[PDB]
Parts: structure tokens; sequence; C-alpha cells
């Protein structure tokens, strides 16, 4: 019955796929009665403060992203004398920890609506456990993920939403939030 209990939102305002030493901006929905709101990163079941509150939905900025800051985040709201509650959860990954994989296509990148195309991520060095295909501009982690190698992602029948610049990332199941350097980028244009 989760629909009966909507939670405060949390959203990345910049890319949640972050190069090592990079930064990100995050915003949590305001809860008027909270005397304090803080952005937290979760480790097991321990929440730890992280980031800088910008001094209206609270906004935070995490500078110098490193492996320890990759993971799951939730804002924590303190209301009254003994209650804590949280925003929904956001995931941030840090990149640059493995050699980059390679992204290839099965046909020309300039396509007409309705046509099909498959992008493939592969690595000729390290045998990554998983591959993700990211589209520049996205504010959430990529939804195209695969445990196959080579990992193929069909993007069609295409439409205007498919246009964009794509890169793929390789990673290992052991550390789900530490990803490789990005592969070469492919720009798809639908028109």
């Amino acid at each position: 019955q989760e629909g009966d209990f909507p939670m405060p939102f949390i959203s990345a305002k910049s890319s949640p796929v972050i190069p090592l030493d990079g930064s990100v901006k995050i915003q949590c929905q305001a809860i008027r009665e909270a005397y304090l709101t803080q952005l937290m990163i979760i480790k097991n079941s321990t929440y730890r403060e992280i980031g800088r509150r910008l001094k209206t939905d609270p906004e935070f900025v995490i500078d110098h992203m490193d492996a320890n800051k990759a993971g799951r985040y939730q804002c924590q709201y303190r209301i009254g004398h003994y209650r804590f509650r949280y925003s929904d959860t956001l995931e941030l990954v840090v990149t640059g920890l493995y050699g980059k994989p390679f992204l290839s296509a099965d046909r020309g990148l300039v396509l007409m609506p309705g046509e099909n195309i498959s992008l493939t991520c592969s690595s000729a060095h390290i045998p990554f456990d998983r591959f993700s295909l990211a589209k520049e501009g996205e504010l959430s982690l990529p939804q195209h993920q695969s445990g196959e190698h080579p990992a193929n992602f069909s993007l069609g029948p295409v439409d205007l939403n498919v246009s964009g610049i794509y890169r793929c990332y390789g990673w290992y199941n052991r550390s789900p939030y530490l990803w490789s350097f990005p592969s070469n980028a492919l720009e798809l244009v639908v028109t």
C-alpha cells in the first residue's frame, strides 16, 4: 500500500553519474514542521551527514566526490522532540575507477522515426560484471543495465526522445556504485 504514504521527494539537480573528485547538487522537498533537514548517505542502516546546505525546498551540494560518497542518499527531517522521517532515496555513482569499455552501434546513428538500432558495450580488458548505457542530460541513474557481455541495448523503434549523446560504463557487482571511466560517446539523431 505504498501509494497511501507519499514521501517527500529528493532529486539530483545535476548528473548523478559523477567523475571522481566531481560534485553534484541535490534538492529535497521541504517539510514545514522540521526544525532541521539534512542530506544523509546511508551505510548499512546508519545515516551520516554529508554535503553543504545552500543558504523553499532545501538544496545541498557535494563537492569532491569520491568512492566513499558513492551510494544511497536520503534527507533526514527532525520534527519535534523525538521524530525523524526521510525523503525518498537517490543513488549516486562515481566514475573513473576502471579502464573505459567501448560503445559500438549496429547501424548509422542518424535515423528516421520507427527505425531500430542497438548500441553495444564491450570491454577487451577487464571482464566487468555489468554494463550501463547512460544518456547525457539524465538526472537519474541509467535505466539500461545488463549483465551480459557484450551487453546489447535496443533503443528502437526510435522517436525524438532517443536523440542524445550516449556513453556506456562497466562495473562489478561487488561495488555497485563505483563505475569505470566512460566509453567513447555516440550521438544519435532521430529526424
